[PDB]
């Protein structure tokens, strides 16, 4: 089971989960909303020390490679790198910072991919401009993105707008998990846009830039997961088109093809809530194209058409054309409640294949958060979490048939190296293949960190 010359391996993380509040100059969202409502985040514990990847990346990285890891994601916080938003002034310590992130990659044989933006605007934009739903912020958001180019693109080609701006688009708007956990479909479907937009723009001052600083690939992090009707009915069937559509074809269409869906359009505007466009940023969007993506995968979805349609609703939501489904007799982890299914990857795989041009694209990423790992030690103090390695290894498998048949995949990104703080999860769930003890911060490779070290090492399962 032999994986091509040059795969990705290593995990994924972001700035805002693992670095720490250290000598971060704004605050984004989270940390804004875990200052006002502490009692929200699981234990009590917010981002102000998370992973405390702020003091220890060099030593992380060290323990990375060291586990055969020769790529890692992170991501740049708009709220430490940028002093003045207005005019995207550089933050001259958190400059240094990134460069120590960066530099510590490059010492340690180590691959730096790096996301712009992950579900961490900063706090000010939203209370002055409303976010993501503002055309300005979009702008200053490239203002950010093009400072990151600058400082580090003789050494990062490895670039990403968003990771899973779907998901902020559901957090603040629709569903109650990001601030400002709002439920508006309309700014929800606007900012939708929005991001598509912000990541068209970011790829054209990417390549707008000389070409020392634009020899690298540039994308963003998205879904593919397949929405399964509950059964092969024709309205069951259309609510899994409705629920593709929304979930996947929004976004992979922008990024990969330049073009929001028709079909999706269509019912946006029959149910009043299209988003205002500008001929010329449909040009834009059509005219940046992501070189390639990295697509999130944890589990399947499935659906079937509502038990119910409401004559009338509050809000707008996709939800109206579908229902979550249960399958009887699925195979689940029971601390999350979400249903295992390895064999998603190679729909998934076939789907960039059949779909989306075979374009090339990596698992950005994969794993499977558990609570009370303390139980899993063996005499020695290492956890011996089986269960992930299994996991691992059984989305791995459907990854290589997807390669075998064809689906143009460049790597796997185990979501996440070093326990990370899962937002109002925080520490709850554990997905880390090295553990970290949140008072002490000293970290201990888990089983799955010696399994994923032969997995790269070998490249081979």
């Amino acid at each position: 089971l032999a994986f091509p010359k040059e795969f990705w391996w290593g995990g994924a993380t972001s700035g805002p989960q693992s670095e720490g509040r250290f000598a971060k100059q704004h605050r984004n969202l989270f940390d804004y909303w875990y200052e006002e409502e502490p009692d929200l985040f699981y234990d009590y514990v917010g981002p102000d020390t998370a992973s405390d990847a702020y003091h220890q990346i060099e030593s992380d990285l060290t323990l990375l490679a060291s586990l055969g890891h020769n790529s890692y994601r992170t991501s740049i916080q708009w709220t430490r790198l940028i002093d003045d938003f207005e005019q995207a002034t550089i933050n001259p310590d958190g400059l240094a910072y990134y460069n120590r992130v960066i530099d510590a990659c490059l010492a340690n044989g180590i691959r730096p991919v790096i996301n712009l933006h992950h579900f961490d605007l900063p706090i000010a934009l939203y209370q002055a401009y409303g976010g993501w739903e503002s055309k300005h912020v979009v702008d200053l958001f490239v203002a950010f993105s093009k400072v990151c180019f600058e400082q580090f693109g003789d050494r990062v080609k490895d670039w990403f707008v968003h990771n899973e701006p779907m998901v902020v688009v559901e957090g603040s708007y629709l569903m109650q998990f990001h601030y400002p956990a709002i439920v508006d479909g309309k700014k929800a479907v606007q900012v939708a846009y929005n991001l598509a937009l912000a990541t068209a723009k970011v790829i054209q001052a990417y390549r707008r830039g000389p070409a020392e600083l634009s020899d690298g690939r540039i994308g963003t992090i998205l879904n593919l997961t397949p929405a399964y009707p509950a059964s092969q009915s024709e309205a069951d069937m259309a609510a899994a088109h409705f629920a593709e559509l929304w979930n996947n074809d929004l976004f992979m269409e922008a990024a990969v093809h330049g073009k929001f869906p028709e079909e999706l359009v269509a019912v946006l505007k029959k149910d009043g809530v299209l988003w205002q466009s500008t001929p010329e940023e449909l040009a834009l969007i059509a005219e940046n194209r992501v070189d390639y993506l990295g697509l999130n995968f944890y589990h399947p979805k499935r659906v079937k058409a509502p038990d119910a349609i409401p004559v009338i609703s509050p809000s707008w939501s996709p939800e109206w054309y579908y229902d979550p489904y249960l399958m009887p007799g699925r195979r689940m982890n029971v601390d999350k409640g979400w249903e295992i299914y390895p064999e998603a990857v190679y729909d998934i795989a076939i789907k960039m294949r059949d779909h989306y041009d075979n374009i090339p694209w990596f698992l950005s990423e994969n794993g499977v958060g558990i609570s009370g790992e303390d139980r899993y030690r063996d005499e020695t103090g290492q956890i011996q979490d089986d269960y992930r390695i299994q996991f691992l290894k059984e989305h791995l498998t459907y990854l290589h048939k997807g390669i075998e048949a064809g689906s143009n995949c460049f790597g796997y990104h185990v979501w996440t190296p070093i326990d990370g703080w899962s937002w109002l999860n925080a520490y709850k769930n554990r997905y880390g293949l090295v553990e970290n003890n949140i008072h002490t911060q000293v970290r201990r490779p888990k089983a799955s960190a010696y399994w994923f070290k032969k997995v790269a090492t070998h490249n081979r399962l």
